[PDB]
């Protein structure tokens, strides 16, 4: 996804815009060169690109200048540390800026012709539910017959094409190029996951958001953000009226202390509640249905109810759908127009129910981490049925997560099966042991250890009873099993297979 019809911008114009210094000083050559693309990865440069040589946690892009020059880069944008790495002559103009990353987004939006002013870009932020919400919006938009584009963790979707992505939210130069390509392909609306990383690090800097939405907040990403406050503030970038990143219109789920705080921040948010608080949109008559679905009445700000049906379980997925409906409405798609696409979309690995022919509920979920697991389980237990859950943790990752995670599983599940999720270099048994240490403390559950992930799934399936619910957690859409080798593995495929192998 790169556009193929970008007119350039003179290098000297860019230099002026961002007030950059030249590494070689007073260039005439700069007045001559044209910039037709922007990238911050040397190996991605196409001839005519500006290479942003950035500093980062693990290296400095200026060390890759030689490579960029050889792939055709017309010029380089870096900081004072960058000039130090380059030492003397690079064969192209080197623009120096303190804080390049804080200005990259605008440069990219300049060269790709400000694609986001020619599109309706919807950004969705929050701790959980970003993916699911972007999926519902994109589903509604399709049903109304709009040409939509989706950008998030599972990948990028435009028209007939679907392609993968390194990050929940791409870096500025990629994002701007994607949006430019979408413009060429005649997309008119784009939904996006906007992570708090992306906001903190300037990834969305040159982008006009027509709608910004907030799902919720609970503790996550504290290995990046120095505190919970900082985490909230990063997200606020999208809602504060005076903020450079304020979206044109704000949709904010209450239901959450953090949610309630964001509404106030936005000052004029369209508010959304599935938990019986007054809001512009509310949910009533929430009923579960056969085939693991949910139906409710969504009441718009005019106070008119709409019959919504959705393939996803859980109260918070009702909240996701309300956010979707609020977004869709402000962008000119009514519930009536939207509902055929919501009735039937499945979001990969987010409470994705797998049905290879009846019996009981079988679901795959992304939920790793203590908090995510607690809510997933709670919204799946009904006094009756029986709830089984297979999971494990990743090797060479903070172990602190393992201990209570099994504890959560112990109080809420009826059957808990501990297996291997990406062990890497770490010894598999040491990982499972620590989770099981949590499963001790059990007056309810029944805990097992089956190392082999495949047999674990097999075990829980054969254990079910018509009406029971099985949950494979901790991978969602993400594949493979790392142990050297990446053994093939897709949680959705085995499980569909395990169900396939069940009877004469
Ligand atoms: C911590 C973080 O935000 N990391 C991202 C960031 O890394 P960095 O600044 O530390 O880069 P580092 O390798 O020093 O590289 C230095 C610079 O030299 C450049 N370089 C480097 C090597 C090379 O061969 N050629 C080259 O040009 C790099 O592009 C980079 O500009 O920029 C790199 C290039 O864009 C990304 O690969 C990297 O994403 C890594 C994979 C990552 O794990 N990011 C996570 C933390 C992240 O972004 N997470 C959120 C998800 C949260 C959620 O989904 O809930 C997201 O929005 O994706
Ligand atoms: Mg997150």
């Amino acid at each position: 996804l790169r556009p193929n019809a970008v007119v350039g911008v003179r290098l000297a114009a860019l230099a002026d815009q961002v007030g950059a210094a030249l590494a070689e000083g007073p260039r005439a050559v700069t007045e001559d060169r044209t910039v037709t693309g922007v990238t911050l990865r040397a190996q991605d440069v196409s001839p005519g690109d500006l290479f942003a040589a950035l500093t980062g946690s693990t290296t400095h892009g200026a060390r890759h200048v030689g490579d960029a020059i050889a792939r055709g880069a017309v010029a380089v944008l870096t900081d004072p540390a960058g000039v130090a790495e380059i030492a003397g002559r690079a064969a192209v103009p080197v623009l120096v800026h303190p804080a390049p990353r804080g200005v990259l987004g605008g440069l990219a939006a300049t060269v790709y012709g400000h694609p986001s002013e020619r599109l309706t870009v919807i950004g969705i932020t929050g701790t959980s539910g970003k993916t699911t919400t972007t999926y519902l919006v994109e589903a509604g938009l399709r049903a109304a017959g709009r040409v939509a584009g989706l950008i998030g963790t599972i990948g990028i979707r435009v028209g007939g094409a679907d392609l993968p992505s390194a990050l929940t939210t791409p870096e500025a130069p990629t994002l701007q190029a994607m949006l430019a390509a979408m413009v060429e392909r005649g997309v008119d609306t784009v939904v996006m996951e906007v992570s708090s990383h992306a906001l903190a690090l300037g990834r969305v800097d040159g982008t006009r958001f027509a709608v910004g939405a907030f799902t919720n907040l609970s503790r996550d990403h504290l290995d990046f953000h120095p505190s919970m406050a900082d985490y909230f503030e990063a997200k606020a970038s999208l809602f504060d009226p005076d903020s450079a990143l304020r979206a044109r219109t704000a949709v904010v789920c209450i239901d959450d202390d953090a949610g309630r705080a964001m509404a106030a921040r936005a000052a004029d948010a369209i508010t959304v509640s599935a938990a019986d608080r007054p809001a512009h949109w509310r949910a009533t008559d929430v009923a579960p249905t056969d085939a693991g679905g949910q139906q409710f009445t969504a009441i718009d700000p005019a106070g008119v109810g709409h019959h919504i049906g959705i393939r996803l379980p859980g109260r918070y997925n009702v909240a996701n759908c309300l956010v979707a409906l609020a977004i869709l409405d402000t962008v000119g798609v009514s519930p009536e127009q939207a509902v055929p696409g919501l009735r039937e979309i499945r979001v990969p690995g987010r409470l994705e129910q797998i049905d290879r022919g009846q019996g009981f509920l079988a679901l795959v979920d992304y939920a790793h981490k203590p908090e995510a697991l607690r809510s997933v389980l709670t919204t799946l237990a009904h006094p009756d049925r029986r709830l089984a859950v297979v999971f494990g943790a990743g090797g060479d990752r903070d172990p602190g997560k393992r201990a209570p995670m099994g504890r959560i599983a112990a109080q809420l599940a009826d059957l808990v099966v501990v297996t291997d999720d990406n062990p890497r270099d770490e010894d598999p048994t040491a990982i499972r042991r620590e989770i099981l240490a949590g499963a001790a403390e059990v007056g309810d559950a029944q805990v097992v250890e089956i190392a082999d992930r495949r047999d674990a799934i097999r075990h829980a399936v054969a254990w079910a009873r018509p009406g029971d619910v099985v949950l494979i957690a901790g991978k969602g859409h993400e594949t493979g099993q790392r142990g050297g080798r990446v053994r093939p593995f897709d949680d959705r495929v085995e499980l569909a297979a395990a169900l396939e192998a069940l009877e004469r």
